[PDB]
This record gives C-alpha cells, sequence and structure tokens, in this order.
C-alpha cells in the first residue's frame, strides 16, 4: 500500500489517490467532509464542524454537487455544459479537495485555495476546468478547493431570523478556510501562507472574506478574477432578500419566519430550484436570486462602504478581467441575441437591451447609460450596438466594480496587480462575436491546456505555463513577476497600470475602461441619490 | 451734384457718398434715419417709423452708437478695443446703412442685411470690421446694416406692461427690415431676394426673426454665425426678466422695489443713460461668463414660445440656411471671469480652478448637473493635466453656449424641410493679437466674411486675401441662390443633415468635408442634460 496517500486529519484518517500529469504524478484527496451534512432541520442554517469518524474515509473521488439550477439554454452544447453539475446533486455536499505534490512535501508548501463562481446559484469544485493537478505539479503548491451551498440553500435570508440568517454559503467557505488552518499541514501545506483565488461569484467571495474580520485571519493574499464584492449582482439588501424569500415560499405553497422556514424545509431541494429565477423582480441578465445579504453581521456594512473606509496596508491583491466581460450574458435575455447568429441588433433592441442589462434603475439613469454608450455619429449601426451593449453589461457588472476595488485598495495601502486577459482559446465553441467571454481565462490559470487529450496548441501550453507561474509567484511572494528580462507594475489610482495577458509578451497599459468607469463609479451613484 | 449719390426713399430725399475700394467705386448711404429717436418718454418703447422730411438728409457718415457698456478689461489692447464704440454714445441711434454698386444696378440686385452681435448689450454697425464696401464691390450685392438698441434700452422688460414690454431692440431690427422692403429697390436692390446674416447675438437675432411670423415675410434666407436663438444666453424667461428689471430700478433708486410698473418705468426714464449702464452687470444672479443682463424675453408676443419649442415644432420647407461656428468658440470668454485665466499667460489651470470654472461657465444649474458636466469633460487618464483642463473648460463654454445650440438648430431645420449648410471656421488671422492658446476665438471669422483683408492699409497676407475672396463668394452665392456652391472641379459643400451631419472646414486649404458638429459633446447638452434638469 502507498503511504503517501494515507493522511490523518483532526477528524480521522483519509485515503487519497495518485493522479498522473504530463509532468509527473500528484497526490489528490477528494471528497473530504468538512461539515455535518446541512440537511433536514439544518437546511438554511450555518454549517457545523464535521464530527470525527472512525476507520478510513475514502477520498479518491469527487463528492456530490450542492443542489443547484442546471443550465438548459443550449442542450448538448459544450459551451454551456462544461459549467453544469458533473456529479449527482445533493444537499449533502460540504466536502473539500486537497491536491499536493508527489511524494507529499515534507516541508511547508504555499497553499492556494480555489473558490468557484457561478453567480452564487451554481458551481462545483469537481468541474473539469478546476482540476488542480497541473498547478500543483508545475508550481509545487498545495491546492485546496471546497464546495459551498448555492442558491436558496446557501443564501436565502429572512434578515433577523434565526432559522434563515442568510450568508450560510459564505460560512461554508469560512469553515473550509478554518479546516485548512487546522489540517493543511498534514498534507505538506503551510497554513501561514494561504492565497485565496476565485472567479466571478468566487472572486466576489474572496473580496467578502477580505471585508469580514473573522475571515481575515484565515488567509494572507487574495486573487479576484472577473468579480468583486461591490458588484451590483453580488449583494442584496435586507428588504429585497426578505421579499425574494417570501415570494419563494409563496411559489412553493408555503405561508412568522419560523413557520415560513419550517414549511420551506419540508420541500424537496429540486422544488426550490424550480422556482428560483421567478423571484427576480424584473426581466434581467447577470442577476441572481439568492446572494450574500448585507445585514450587519458577516458584512457590517455594504462592501462599497467597507472598501472606501478600510486600511489595507499589508495586503497584496491580484485582480483582472477578460477582454469581453459582458458578451456571454447577452444570450440569456437581451432581445435579438443568439450564439447562432451575428447578433447584429437594431437600435430599438439595443434600447430594450439596456433596461435588461441595467435592471431596476430610473428612466433617467437608463437615459444616461444610452448617452454614454451611443456613438452619435453611428447611432444605429448594428455591430456597434452589439459591442456597446456588451460593454454596458460588462462594465456595469464586472470591469468597473473591479476597477473601483483596485483603486480604493491601492490608494488605501494595498499593493495591487491588474490584468486584462485577451486570449481567445483555440478550442472555444462560443461564436467569434463574443470575443473572450466571462470565465474563459480559468482553464489557462489551471493549466488545462497541458492535458494531452485536449486540442490546445503548443503556444497555448506555453501561455498556460506562464500564467501558472505568475499566479504561483504571487501566492509565494505577493508579486507575480519573474526575475527581470518586461515587468508587471503595480496598479495605482493615478497611473492605473495593468498588463495584457495573451500569447505576446506582457504589454503595460493604462486605465481599466477609465472613461466608462468614471460614469458607473463616480457619476451614476450621485444621480441615483437624487 | 452727382446723380448716383441721390436717392428718394418714402420719407424724403437722401444724399450719399462715393467710397473708394481696391476693386472700384461703391455708393454708400450711411446714417439713414429709420425710426424717430427713442428719446425721453420713448425710452423702453417700441420704435416709431421715421416721419417724412423735406429737403435732403445727408447720409454721409455713420450715426451714433446705441448707448452701451464699454469694455475696459484690457485698456488700450486692440483685441478688446476693436469691439468698443467708435462713434459717440446716444439713445438717438436708430439709423441704418446701405451700400450699393457704382453705378447703381440696372436690374434688381440681391440684398444682404447684416445684424451685429455683442451679447445684446453692445455692438454697432459702424465698427471697422463690419465695413460693407468690399462685399458690395467684390460680389455686386446690396448690403444693409442697422443699429438697434441694446442693453436695458433695447431689452429691459417688465412683461405685461405697456411701458417696457421688452424686445424693442428686436423691433428696431424688424422696422429696419420693413424699411428694406419699402425702400431697397430705390438703391437697385431686390426686396424679393433678401438674406439676413449675423454673428453671435446677431445670429441669434436672425434665428428669432425666423421664428416670428411678422418678421418671416421680410426675408428669404438666413445665415447664423456662431449663434442661435436657442442658446442659453440668448433669451430669458418672463419672471427672471422682471427680476433683473426690478433690481436695476432698485439699484438706481426706483421707486423711492417694484410697485406700479408705469411708475417704476417713469422713474427709470428720468435716469441718465450712463447711470443705467453703470449698474447693468449687477443684475446677473450668479458669477458667470457668456451671460448678459438684458436679452430677448419669451413673453408670448415676438416669441410665442421658447425658441427651442418653436424650432422643434416648425415647418421650414422652402428655407435655405447657412450656419457655422469658429474652431474655438469658448476660449475668448474665459478671461472674463474663469479663475486662473489671462490673455497674458498660458492659463495652465489647476483641477480646482477647472471645477470652479465649470460653475462660472455653466451658471445656475444643480450640483448634479455640474457633476454631469465634469464627468463628460474630464479625461480620467489625465484628470489634472493643466493644458487639457484649459482646453476642456473652453470646450464646455463653447459647446454649451454656441456649438450645441447651433447643431440643434441645424439638425431640426434640416429634418423639417430646410436646406442647411454648415461650416467650421478654422483659420487664425495672421494679425490676431489674442494669445495662441485661444486658437480661433469667437468673432474672428467676421473680418474675413466682410473681406477686410482687401483693405490696403491693413497687413494681411496674400493668402488671407485669397481666402477672404472665397468666403465672400460662398456667402454671396448663398444670398443669390440659397446654395454657396459655385454654379466645376472645385470641391463641393454638401448639405448638412440630421444623419450624415456633414459640414466643411473653412481655412486656407481647400474644402474638407467632415461629420458631426461636436456630436458626442452635443448629445450631452441637447439630449441628456435637459432630462436631468426636469428631474
Ligand atoms: C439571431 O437570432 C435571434 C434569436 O432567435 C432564435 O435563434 C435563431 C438562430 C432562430 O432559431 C430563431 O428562430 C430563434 O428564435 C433572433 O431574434 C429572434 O427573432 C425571432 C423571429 O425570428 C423572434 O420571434 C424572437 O423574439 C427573437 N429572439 C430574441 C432572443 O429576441 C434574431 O432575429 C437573429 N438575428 C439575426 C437574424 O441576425
Ligand atoms: C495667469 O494670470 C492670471 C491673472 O492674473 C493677472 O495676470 C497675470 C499675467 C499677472 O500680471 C497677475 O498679477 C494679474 O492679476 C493669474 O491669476 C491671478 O492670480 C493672482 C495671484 O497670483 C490673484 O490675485 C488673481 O485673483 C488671479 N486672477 C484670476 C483671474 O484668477 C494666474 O495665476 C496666472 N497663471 C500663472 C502665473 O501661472
Ligand atoms: C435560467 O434563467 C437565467 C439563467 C442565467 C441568467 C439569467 C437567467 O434569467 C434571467 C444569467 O445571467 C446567467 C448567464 C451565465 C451562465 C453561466 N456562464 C458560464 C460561467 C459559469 C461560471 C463562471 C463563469 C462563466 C456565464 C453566463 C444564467
Ligand atoms: C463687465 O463684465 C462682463 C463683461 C463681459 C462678460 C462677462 C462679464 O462679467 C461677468 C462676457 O462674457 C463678455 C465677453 C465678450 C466680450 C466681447 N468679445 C468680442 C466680441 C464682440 C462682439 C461679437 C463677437 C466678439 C467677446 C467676449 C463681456
Ligand atoms: C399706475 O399709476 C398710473 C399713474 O397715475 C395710473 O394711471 C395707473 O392706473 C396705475 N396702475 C395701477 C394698477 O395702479
Amino acid at each position: 500500500e502507498d503511504a503517501e496517500l494515507l493522511v490523518t486529519v483532526r477528524g480521522g484518517r483519509l485515503r487519497g489517490i495518485r493522479l498522473k500529469t504530463p509532468g509527473g504524478p500528484v497526490s489528490a484527496f477528494l471528497g473530504i467532509p468538512f461539515a455535518e451534512p446541512p440537511m433536514g432541520p439544518r437546511r438554511f442554517l450555518p454549517p457545523e464542524p464535521k464530527q470525527p469518524w472512525s476507520g478510513v474515509v475514502d477520498a479518491t473521488t469527487f463528492q456530490s454537487v450542492c443542489y443547484q439550477y442546471v443550465d438548459t439554454l443550449y442542450p448538448g452544447f459544450e459551451g454551456t455544459e462544461m459549467w453544469n453539475p458533473n456529479r449527482e446533486l445533493s444537499e449533502d455536499c460540504l466536502y473539500l479537495n486537497v491536491w499536493t505534490p508527489y511524494p507529499r512535501p515534507t516541508s511547508p508548501t504555499p497553499v492556494l485555495v480555489w473558490i468557484y463562481g457561478g453567480g452564487f446559484y451554481s458551481g462545483a469544485s469537481s468541474l473539469d476546468v478546476y482540476d488542480g493537478r497541473f498547478l500543483v505539479q508545475a508550481e509545487r503548491t498545495v491546492l485546496v478547493s471546497m464546495n459551498y451551498r448555492v442558491g436558496a440553500f446557501g443564501f436565502l435570508a429572512l434578515p433577523g431570523s434565526r432559522e434563515a440568517p442568510g450568508n450560510v454559503g459564505l460560512l461554508d467557505q469560512r469553515l473550509a478556510l478554518q479546516w485548512v488552518q487546522e489540517n493543511v499541514a498534514a498534507f505538506g501545506g503551510d497554513p501561514t501562507s494561504v492565497t485565496l483565488f476565485g472567479e466571478s461569484a468566487g472572486a466576489a467571495s474572496v473580496g467578502m472574506h477580505l471585508l469580514s474580520p473573522p475571515s481575515r485571519g484565515l488567509f494572507h493574499r487574495a486573487v479576484l478574477q472577473s468579480g468583486a464584492p461591490n458588484g451590483p449582482w453580488a449583494t442584496v439588501g435586507m428588504g429585497e432578500a426578505r421579499r425574494r424569500a417570501t415570494q419563494l415560499a409563496h411559489l412553493v405553497g408555503c405561508p412568522n419566519d419560523t413557520e415560513l422556514v419550517a414549511c420551506l424545509r419540508t420541500r424537496p431541494a429540486q422544488v426550490l430550484v424550480n422556482h428560483e429565477w421567478h423571484v427576480l423582480p424584473q426581466e434581467s441578465v447577470f442577476r441572481f436570486s439568492f446572494v450574500p445579504v448585507v445585514d450587519g453581521d458577516f458584512l457590517s456594512d455594504t462592501p462599497e462602504a467597507l472598501i472606501n473606509a478600510g486600511d489595507f496596508h499589508g495586503l497584496q491583491v491580484l485582480v483582472g478581467v477578460v477582454k469581453d466581460e459582458g458578451s456571454y450574458f447577452l444570450v440569456y435575455g437581451a432581445p435579438g441575441f443568439s450564439k447562432d447568429n451575428e447578433s447584429l441588433i437594431s437600435r430599438a433592441e439595443f434600447l430594450a437591451g439596456v433596461r435588461v442589462g441595467v435592471p431596476q434603475v430610473s428612466d433617467l439613469a437608463a437615459e444616461a447609460v444610452v448617452l454614454h454608450y451611443t456613438d452619435w455619429l453611428h447611432p444605429e449601426d448594428p455591430a456597434r450596438l452589439r459591442e456597446a451593449l456588451s460593454d454596458v453589461v460588462g462594465d456595469h457588472n464586472v470591469v468597473c466594480p473591479v476597477a473601483q476595488l483596485a483603486g480604493r485598495l491601492a490608494a488605501q495601502g494595498a499593493r495591487v496587480y491588474a490584468y486584462v486577459f485577451e486570449h481567445r482559446a483555440s478550442t472555444l465553441s462560443w461564436p467569434l462575436w463574443m470575443g473572450v467571454p466571462h470565465g474563459y481565462e480559468i482553464e489557462f490559470i489551471f493549466g488545462i491546456p497541458l492535458d494531452p487529450s485536449r486540442n490546445y496548441t503548443a503556444e497555448e501550453k506555453i501561455f498556460a505555463q506562464r500564467l501558472m507561474r505568475y499566479w504561483a509567484n504571487f501566492a509565494r511572494t505577493g508579486d507575480p513577476n519573474e526575475p527581470r528580462d518586461p515587468q508587471w507594475p503595480p496598479y495605482t489610482a493615478g497611473a492605473q497600470q495593468y498588463v495584457s495577458l495573451d500569447l505576446r509578451p506582457l504589454e503595460v497599459r493604462r486605465g481599466l475602461r477609465a472613461q466608462a468607469c468614471a460614469f458607473w463609479n463616480r457619476f451614476l451613484p450621485k444621480l441615483l441619490s437624487a
């Protein structure tokens, strides 16, 4: 038997599995329980630490995916399916995975912790695109990823109530981070060097852990990919959380918070999922029903406020976006869009599209969006309208919240690095008009192109290797840069420098869509407040 | 006596003068009375037609400049002095001028009627830069210009009252236009072919005549240079006009605030002209530039609704219009009140000075409105670069006051039947004494349109002389045909339309066609900002 694959953690003994990569083997421990199954009376409640077990837990395979909506927009299409659950759905889903070099490191190795995105309504650590084996082999880190509750199960909130306090999916993440502090050394990992990285809702999660003091002692550096806690989709107010929870109860035949939650607890998980999208107040894209709530507890204030008022000396952060953040979302609700045509929309469709991309703002606010995003020498040109609406959704939801986060953090003591990821995968099956869509840098960060059984080019493999080195350098030192030879400069509120990530050497540029983001970050709030 | 210099008009006989020009003789009839003098009891009142006279009136020199403020910002500086009165100030100022070819035209000749600018508070038809001799000689048109009352004398309004109804300066202009209809034939002019042209406040006046039915029958074509009736400086509401009128009276002791209008006006009529003028700038509610105390009032009479409304809801089929702006409409105004500015230095302002300048250049709007202006005119990759800030403030003042109002008028007119032509004037005169940072400032295309560079005593280059001849040709072609284009191989000046938005650059180089009159900027001022002010 293989002693490298036997580990004892606080709760008992584990058996892992040896995995192959083109660079040699790696040790994997998959499906380690970190909480009691949040089932029955535990639905909607904070996670409880997993009670110790006797005998040996089989950690050789991924565990169940937390209950979630399954994307059926284009049935069979690889582009949507690669994000869907690839294991059975269950509420018994609170497991985490550890990948480590082979044989296990016998000295403290820097730890990367992955938090997946999926708008807080979906995602899983078991997805192919999140395979930790290549990063661990190539960069000799320890990699941890956890499942956390999503949708109503993780984020349904009746603020003030004990039966559904909200944010429990965030607590699932915190408990996993505490698990890492207590157990990662048993795998060769160094609990004093833990870097969080996440994408979209995962990035927003990372940011929220930054702004919540009980989490802040569980890690040392942060990476936010295409997401930020201050995104207009990433939190919801107490009032609206209560309304959405109340409408869900109504839609599934339930009626006093105690009674309401008790009736919800009797419903099959799938039933809650089937009505999830229906509690959204207006037609939209890039909006999700059950998200982190600002209730004074996990988040003592809005992330915007907490950001603006924070002291971030001692912090290093890596943040960035893809080239076309908004394009992907247009096919889920914008009139005139399809992955199967050029989506060359009309001015009228563009105008309707704006209310969908920017839901629940006043007509005046919408008018201001149309003003900024119209080229008044070509107001009706379909291609420009397509690009512009992509820009609206992308700037509003991702780029400008990330820019604002980066500016405030840098101006308040943090060292920030910024990137735009500008390579379109040769294997990408979404149409060319989408450019580089949301989510499509991840496979490169994880070194998926190194997988011989996939169709990436030789250059793409080298690129993935560069990216893995940047990310792991950052985890190790707080600085992505290799030894001098073009350098990646820190982002600051003034110079606003970032690099382009693609097949070409690093290129330094200025401004994360500064003109557009001045509108979203500086002007538009003032307008709304009047 | 010389037969060419004798003309009979409806009021009596006139004797003129023979003028020399580089290209041959011109007849000029300068200082023809067209109204009874608005003296004493007639102050603030609509002009009365000049009573007929016996004998011969000598129309041989420019008459008095209408009473007005005299600009003292840079005493002795030619850049400022050239706009100041060059005849004595008098309320007895309602005279016009006719220039005609020598010998007098055998067949009816197209007429150009000039209306000077000057913010409705200043200006005169006697200024050297409005000398009509060259246009008449070069292009064989008849040229008319009139004096009209300005400042309180022309535009103080107590809306409703018969004693100061407002807009009398515009009535001065109309009376002169009626005089052109009744009398221009006697000089060989065609009353069926009359083209109005004006610059700044004169351009805005031209536009108002377009929007006022009793004026509309008096002309056929219009030219608006760097001004529009819909500019935020060009009109004022009834209540604000009354407030300014009342404050003026108060500041000069009338009555011994408000009360009976009849009495308030009667007390105002007893004040010396210069006393009114000395307090004129004091009635402006906030610190500003490009704002003038007494301007046309929207009172439902001369203007039955706002110029914006009238434009938007009008039929302009059968109308030809030529409109345009200079390259740097805003720069001139900054030295009259924007912090940090001077003609004598580079005016490389700080961000703080820029922000303060914004409130001066866009006075009396909400903090939110101002923030919207700062957003659209800040380069957020270079938010504090002094030169960029200087240029930005210039654009703010220029766009808001001139370019965007002109663009809006041009687009609405085109889309509603009018054939429209648009230019941007991009030549900086070799003789310009204002500093280089001002570029091509407000007012400095006029001298070229009038052909002033053909004046031997002046020191323009040969190219500038050639350029002047081109412009005069364009303007006269438009006057004659409603189309500035040469009736060959020469580059064509296409109509301006709401969609293509084509205009030409006018400078030493040949016509270059371009798109959009500050389109991105003007979408802010014309489409969005008004919605923000309603909410
Ligand atoms: C591009 O396609 C959109 C989406 O239409 C769907 O996908 C197409 C490939 C085709 O299979 C359609 O029949 C599908 O409905 C088109 O927008 C739709 O237009 C249809 C009428 O054909 C209308 O009933 C729907 O309301 C529209 N759907 C949306 C999302 O608004 C669009 O016309 C196509 N654009 C082109 C032709 O470039
Ligand atoms: C550029 O000039 C302005 C205007 O100041 C005047 O012109 C100068 C050439 C010089 O002769 C000054 O003394 C004149 O007053 C300057 O702005 C002024 O600054 C002074 C204090 O230094 C202040 O008292 C005035 O109020 C200011 N005037 C205005 C309109 O703000 C400006 O600072 C100069 N820029 C430079 C020198 O970089
Ligand atoms: C079912 O109804 C809806 C479903 C969705 C929306 C709106 C809906 O109704 C309004 C959206 O806005 C979502 C669009 C995203 C779906 C997942 N992908 C892939 C991805 C997953 C995880 C990380 C990065 C990329 C990005 C687009 C789904
Ligand atoms: C005395 O106080 C003020 C005086 C003025 C302003 C503000 C004032 O106080 C706030 C202005 O904004 C005016 C600035 C113009 C003066 C005349 N010139 C030349 C010109 C004349 C006629 C036509 C075209 C150009 C352009 C700038 C004057
Ligand atoms: C204002 O005073 C005059 C002068 O006596 C008078 O004729 C007029 O009727 C008065 N108006 C009013 C309404 O008091």
